[PDB]
């Protein structure tokens, strides 16, 4: 068969950490959370915790 539907985020975890630090810097930063997209700044601190914690596949 094959997988169906996929959210694609190409980013580094550090960048998100930076975003948490200074939201003013990334006003239009958007990420795919679970089938939809949201501005990073829109999320709650707890909600953000969920995202950063998630797996970031690396090369190899």
């Amino acid at each position: 068969e094959g997988g169906q539907h996929l959210n694609v985020n190409v980013l580094r975890r550090e960048t998100l950490e930076d975003a948490v630090k200074h939201p003013e810097k990334y006003p239009q930063l958007t990420i795919r959370v679970s089938g939809y997209a949201v501005r990073f700044n829109s999320l709650t601190p707890e909600q953000q915790r969920d995202v950063i914690a998630r797996t970031f596949t690396e090369s190899l």
